[PDB]
């Protein structure tokens, strides 16, 4: 007897039919208070050594159907080690065809990043002499909005570098990226002995929000918070009831100041790591151009995964572009301001059939970007 369950952190699925392994019928559940549908995460038990054919009947009705083109789902026996599994898409339905090796398995859209993991990581990070953690406010559902500051005393004002992640809760790659970056700043693991963090603290103070959408995350949402708001459309006029997550963070950025800004996302459609810059802003000066180009050049050197060939086609500027964090910040502060995008699929330039794009590659990217930040501040 097969059983599909989803009542856990970030769980999401609607089961249509589940009584023959070769005829499992499913629907992407969708965001809790929004029409956007794309994230899925479920547990399947009772299928050891049985070929499971799991068809997502509403695949074409999802937020980004091209997200299913050349895409493989991820799976795990224990929530620790994740791997890609055989998946096909015909523009109408999506099907995972996989034979579980053990009694209990999970399938998901991307390697998850749980609330527990967040709490364990921040609970350890706060113990570093250079760390502090401040609760800026509460989410819709009373979860903390936590700001991690990493820095040493100013004896000359240090540059304020802001990194926010996971405004879109299903983009768990964003929190993995922050974890890799923070681990390097901590001098943990293989980062012990590395001089980049030390040099950085002489020039820069970091202000980091690892999870911009705690509620959306646990809800199994892709794009919205628990009230149905797209947080990355709330930056020009956030609300205490609808978008307290942005209200609290935007207030802190204004109070604290900002010299460099990075908004960390994942992209459904494109199999590339890329940035969206501020060049479309009418406020984009020659010096800003010089600075953005030079950071991008440094990031290309720091990380072979990062590239500029592929990305969003930069359409004409419209006033509502300021609803997006990196544009709002770019316009308001006149500083280096970027959206960074990681793929749900793989990096097509450097594919990995076993894992595609994942937690470890996202984290390596975050650690690499630190080295580009250092190069950058040492130049400007
Ligand atoms: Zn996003």
């Amino acid at each position: 007897t097969l059983s599909i369950t989803s009542n856990f952190d970030a769980g999401a699925i609607d089961v249509v039919s589940c009584d023959s392994p070769d005829a499992i019928r499913l629907r992407v559940r969708g965001d809790n208070r929004s029409e956007f549908a794309q994230w899925f995460y479920y547990r399947l038990t009772g299928a050891r050594g049985e070929r499971c054919v799991m068809t997502f009947e509403n695949a074409a009705e999802c937020a980004y159907p091209s997200g299913w083109r050349n895409y493989s789902a991820v799976a795990s026996y224990d929530r620790v080690d994740w791997f890609r599994v055989p998946t096909t898409f015909d523009g109408k339905t999506m099907t995972i065809d996989h034979t579980p090796e053990f009694d209990s398995i999970y399938y998901a859209y991307f390697e998850p990043y749980s609330e527990e993991r967040h709490a364990a990581f921040l609970g350890a990070v706060q113990q570093l002499p250079q760390a502090s953690v401040v609760e800026l406010g509460r989410t819709v559902e009373g979860r903390p909005m936590s700001l991690l500051t990493l820095g040493t005393p100013e004896t000359a004002p240090k540059k304020k570098v802001w990194i926010i992640a996971r405004q879109h809760p299903g983009e768990s790659m964003a929190e993995w990226f922050v974890e890799g970056l923070v681990k390097r700043l901590a001098g943990w693991g293989d980062w012990a002995g590395d001089p980049v963090a030390r040099k950085l603290y002489d020039r820069v103070t970091f202000h980091i929000v690892p999870n911009m959408n705690p509620d959306g995350s646990v809800h199994g949402n892709l794009r919205t918070n628990a009230a149905g708001a797209n947080l990355n459309r709330e930056w020009m006029a956030p609300d205490a009831e609808r978008s307290p997550e942005v209200l609290a963070v935007r207030d802190a950025i204004h109070a604290i100041g900002c010299d460099m800004f990075f908004d960390i996302h994942g992209d459904e459609d494109l199999p590339y790591v890329f940035v969206a810059g501020s060049e479309m802003l009418p406020s984009f000066t020659e010096q800003q151009g010089k600075e953005q180009t030079a950071f991008i050049e440094a990031f290309k050197v720091a990380s072979p995964d990062f590239q500029t060939e592929h990305g969003y086609a930069a359409s004409k500027y419209k006033e509502d572009a300021l609803k997006l964090a990196s544009k709002y910040i770019g316009h308001q502060f006149g500083c280096l301001s970027l959206t960074l995008e990681m793929p749900f699929k793989d990096n097509a330039n450097l594919p990995d059939e076993r894992v595609g794009w994942n937690g470890e590659r996202s984290a390596a990217l975050g650690a690499a970007m630190l080295a580009a930040i250092l190069v950058h501040v040492d130049t400007f």
